[PDB]
């Protein structure tokens, strides 16, 4: 039980007040392995674990072959000794090996090939993975023994997680001899696999579908072992995954998967019913056809009791009209270029709409009745009926934006409050309806879904972008359960983005430095709906910090606000329009000179970014009912903002606005809600050229007062980066499988944007087809997730465009605005571990790179 202690030297005297006591021959293997396990921890190290492998490999053979013929445990034991010859393995990529005479030849081969040059420099890693190939096929006899469940799991793992960093390895080189031996792992996926899994590691059969396309699928192994998959429940959350690809993906081998939806459709049914309507896509084609044509059976197994679905999606319809219009003049418009489609596909996208206009009166909206379209559909009734008898004209498409303004002059007016004339809000339930929200978590548990009891008539407007609307759905558990709208939205990506955000607080539980201090991250649970739309979940007394920030004012200081704002877009627009002609670019390639950027920040944000450092903390004296839990919230208060912005990082960014991620009046915290763009496309990408990785405000750390010493504390970060590095294959293969796979989230992010506007839409796809990275978005993905420094290196190295201006500016600002402060050119470009923090935490307060930035990002 001292092992357990994540510190070091302690389990060093322990083991010697073990190792000396022998009166039981058993005692002696678990001090065995203890040290091993010990040897195991040290091996976080970078030299260190190879010569602990190094010494306790000597002595590991050393007694081991004394102590005991046999044990249960003894192979267990064994199966533990072959681990460590992982440690062996692994490390050396070709390397200049230290002065080491007499122990390394007689060790590297000799020690190597059983149980000279001719097998060791382009040879010891299949010399030393070869006695741990031979020595893990020795931990397939607890198969064969029966016992009380828990080692064999460990090692199962194990075993396959070799063989994963071995298949994406081999994804760089390819020979005959590697492939008669790569013809040897790859169908040993699927027993390491399953086994009665009793604690779920999920990620690997998320990677296999990838590995039945990759070589000839095993209809075998996924024939007879998946039937056999809760030899409960797990049916869950690999929800999403399968439909899909069943339908279409993989081909035949996606069919596979038939007998899976069909050995999951019975328990559960309640899930998929959501998505499987989103997952229709399309089949094609002769053989896939008596497929197509079977679970299009399995369509009609599922619309009984089910006939529910048109109504709520009719009552969304309802709900919004400009959300619709901007999905319409867009879509609408420069689509029509190109090679002209008169075919099925550009018809639909008028039933959609212009179906949704021609039956407000007619039976397709006969059975799903809006109210401020009643007026509208009649007012747009009249004005359809001339514009829509059809067209085919290319010149129109410019003239469509008159029309849509003055529809836009029409759609402003309404939008009023109840809005129960609707009619969804009176929807009830008869007879038992003779809910929303699900669970997804593993192990049984049912009697755990709740059940609507109808809504309340009362809605609330609340005002951004596409105007969303607050709802509270009433419920049956004697409770209540809030909800907000966004029917325009893809509710996909960000889907799974929470998904790997309890794969990260699902590893923040584990390590005791992290959990010592208890430091997880607090998320939610969006709900997808059919692709066109989609809710999500709403907390309570959670605001925008803005509003902390107007407020803090005081018409006083409100009226010194109301130009606050007004201090950058004129005298940092006018410092603009100095630089060069005004316009929107800002001629951000034009801006030059680095100390004049300096001076700028260094004075400009000095006297007015003053302004709120006493307004910030006058906003946190409010909070603040007595003197003793201000230093709780406070503290809370960078106890989030800390696990966000190392966070988001990783992630890709939070390109999140004072307005986009949101405070909690109760408990400080700082839960983030925006998630439209993601890892270097808000920098890589040209219509809006933005850097910096995560926001540190000058007038933040001055919340934290004298706090300027280091900051977030030297603490925040360090627990940080060492929780994300300690186990990789998880964030790893998360983020992996996440992208190249939905086809939204490639060359469909140019589709995903026209979100703000849609100036910036076009010039992207012509310009972006070098954006087809997958393999260079992930290895140098990976340096990233702790196994680099660069910071600096990264971003230039990962903009494709030529930069004679932005990326020397980059560059510059980077190391060269630091390099001269040495924030950025002492840092190797090679390997730290926690030093890339320190300047990543500097990188962002530098007022080089906070100059030339843009408005209303609140960069200050």
């Amino acid at each position: 039980s001292a092992r357990k202690q994540n510190n070091f030297s302690l389990a060093m005297k322990l083991l010697k007040e073990l190792h000396k006591e022998s009166k039981t021959r058993d005692d002696w293997l678990v001090s065995w392995v203890q040290s091993y396990c010990r040897l195991s921890h040290c091996r976080s190290r970078s030299q260190g674990c190879s010569e602990q492998v190094l010494t306790v490999l000597k002595t590991v053979s050393l007694l081991d072959e004394n102590n005991v013929s046999s044990y249960l445990s003894k192979n267990i034991l064994a199966f533990r000794d072959q681990n460590i010859l992982l440690g062996t393995t692994y490390r050396i990529i070709a390397n200049a090996l230290s002065s080491e005479p007499a122990c390394l030849a007689e060790i590297e081969e000799d020690k190597a090939r059983r149980i000279v040059i001719a097998g060791l420099y382009q040879r010891a890693f299949q010399h030393l993975s070869e006695a741990v190939q031979a020595a893990e096929e020795e931990a397939q006899p607890p198969s064969w023994s029966c016992g009380p469940a828990a080692g064999v799991i460990d090692a199962y793992m194990t075993l396959a997680d070799f063989c994963d960093q071995q298949l994406r390895k081999e994804e760089e080189n390819a020979s005959v001899i590697d492939s008669a031996e790569l013809q040897a792992y790859p169908a040993l996926v699927v027993e390491k696999m399953l086994k009665a899994l009793k604690l779920n590691s999920n990620e690997a059969r998320l990677k296999f579908p990838r590995l039945l396309q990759i070589i000839e699928r095993y209809p075998e192994e996924t024939l007879s072992l998946m039937t056999k998959e809760i030899s409960c429940w797990q049916f869950i959350s690999w929800i999403s995954h399968m439909v899909a690809l069943l339908d279409k993906d993989q081909a035949v081998a996606v069919q596979h998967s038939v007998e899976e939806i069909t050995d999951n459709y019975p328990q559960a049914i309640v899930y998929p019913f959501i998505i499987s309507s989103e997952s229709y896509s399309f089949k094609d084609t002769s053989t896939g056809h008596k497929n197509k044509e079977f679970v299009a059976r399995i369509k009609s197994k599922l619309d009984q009791g089910g006939v529910i679905q048109d109504f709520i999606n009719a009552l969304d319809q309802l709900s919004n009209p400009e959300l619709l219009f901007k999905d319409w003049s867009n879509d609408v418009r420069a689509e029509l270029a190109k090679t002209p489609v008169n075919k099925k596909n550009i018809e639909k996208m008028y039933e959609r709409m212009y179906a949704a206009l021609g039956d407000p009166k007619a039976p397709g909206l006969g059975a799903f009745r809006r109210k401020f379209i009643q007026t509208f559909g009649k007012e747009f009734d009249k004005h359809f009926g001339k514009g829509g008898s059809r067209m085919k004209l290319s010149d129109f498409n410019d003239i469509t934006n008159m029309l849509l303004l003055k529809m836009n002059k029409d759609s402003k007016p309404p939008g009023n409050l109840k809005e129960c004339s609707p009619w969804m809000s009176d929807f009830k339930v008869e007879f038992l309806r003779n809910p929303g929200q699900y669970d997804g978590r593993g192990k049984p548990l049912p009697e755990y879904h709740v059940r609507i009891a109808g809504f309340d008539e009362r809605v609330t407007v609340m005002a951004s972008l596409r105007r969303p609307k607050r709802i509270i759905i009433r419920g049956h558990d004697e409770r209540e359960h809030p909800f907000l709208v966004k029917g325009g939205e893809d509710l996909r990506q960000d889907q799974r983005v929470e998904q790997l955000f309890q794969v990260m607080n699902g590893i923040l539980a584990q390590d005791s430095a992290c959990s010592q201090r208890a430091l997880q991250l607090r998320t939610y649970s969006v709900v997808p709906m059919t692709s066109r739309l989609g809710l999500i979940e709403w907390l309570e007394n959670t605001v925008t910090l803005k509003d902390l920030l107007l407020n803090t004012m005081s018409q006083e200081e409100k009226a010194a606000y109301l130009s606050d704002p007004r201090a950058p877009p004129c005298e940092y627009k006018d410092w603009l329009t100095k630089m060069s002609g005004k316009h929107d670019v800002g001629a951000y390639m034009l801006m030059y000179k680095g100390a004049n950027r300096t001076e700028t920040v260094t004075s400009f944000r000095k006297r007015e970014s003053k302004v709120p450092a006493d307004l910030l903390k006058r906003a946190f004296v409010r909070m603040s009912t007595s003197p003793e839990a201000f230093l709780a919230l406070r503290s809370h208060f960078a106890s989030s903002h800390a696990l966000i912005c190392i966070s988001h990082w990783i992630l890709g960014i939070g390109d999140r606005h004072l307005n986009n991620f949101m405070v909690a009046m109760e408990t400080g915290g700082v839960i983030g809600i925006d998630f439209g763009h993601a890892f270097g496309s808000a920098t890589q990408f040209l219509p809006v050229p933005e850097l910096m990785p995560f926001r540190l405000t000058r007038q933040f750390i001055n919340l934290m007062l004298p706090m300027k010493e280091t900051g977030l504390m030297y603490s925040i970060m360090v627990h940080a980066l060492r929780a994300f590095r300690s186990d990789p294959g998880l964030l790893t293969n998360t983020m992996d499988v996440f992208v190249k796979e939905p086809s939204f989230d490639w060359k469909n992010f140019e589709q995903k944007m026209l979100k703000k506007g849609g100036s910036w839409i076009q010039e992207i796809n012509v310009a972006e087809k070098n954006w087809y990275p997958r393999q260079k978005i992930c290895y140098a993905k990976r340096k990233l997730a702790g196994a680099n420094p660069a910071v600096i290196t990264c971003d230039e190295l990962l903009l494709g465009h030529e930069k004679a201006p932005a990326f020397r500016d980059y560059v510059a600002v980077a190391r060269g605005s630091k390099d001269h402060n040495i924030r950025a050119q002492e840092p190797e470009s090679g390997l730290s571990e926690e030093t890339q923090v320190k300047c990543l935490m500097d990188q962002a307060t530098d007022p080089n790179i906070l100059g030339r930035t843009w408005e209303g990002w609140e960069p200050w």
